[PDB]
């Protein structure tokens, strides 16, 4: 299962960890995608899940937006999880660099809510602009299933968790 997290709360689970190398490893039941509404797999951990499953979750992607149509920002749907995990949550967090409004994120956090336990990044973090301390924060606050977030960038971790509360 799941080694070498930090404990933040009663369910929120951090570590310095690459998502990818962490979900090849673990094979969760649930990876979380940090999805834009157009599952675009193009970059940051969304562009890295995609790679890691040889582009089967672009591709499975491509045909559920073909037949359903964009996801909303805040938004998630369930798809297989391919190589990496039983399922791939892909989640919308808010993606500030197109403006798109940070109270969005707590919506999107909630998606989490319907999983009792996840391997997720910190939504609107990195490419999407977000600050990641005010996104752990809004997990925190949001999420009540059992998370483990996996933070890439070890500088940011050592702030996350030396800031944290």
């Amino acid at each position: 299962s799941f080694s070498g997290y930090l404990k933040l709360t009663d369910n929120v689970y951090i570590k310095n960890a690459d998502i990818v190398e962490e979900a090849k490893k673990v094979k969760p039941t649930v990876v979380v995608n940090a999805a834009n509404v157009y599952l675009k797999h193009g970059g940051g951990v969304a562009g890295a899940l995609n790679k890691a499953t040889n582009n089967a979750m672009q591709v499975e992607s491509d045909d559920y937006i073909a037949t359903n149509g964009p996801l909303k920002v805040g938004g998630s749907c369930v798809l297989s999880g391919h190589n990496l995990a039983k399922h791939c949550l892909h989640v919308v967090g808010p993606n500030v660099n197109k403006g798109e409004d940070i109270q969005l994120l707590k919506s999107a956090y909630e998606n989490f809510n319907q999983h009792e336990v996840l391997l997720a990044p910190l939504l609107s973090a990195g490419i999407f602009g977000a600050d990641p301390i005010h996104s752990l924060r809004v997990c925190v606050d949001t999420v009540r299933t059992n998370v483990y977030l996996a933070v890439f960038d070890k500088n940011l971790y050592d702030k996350l968790v030396s800031s944290f509360l």
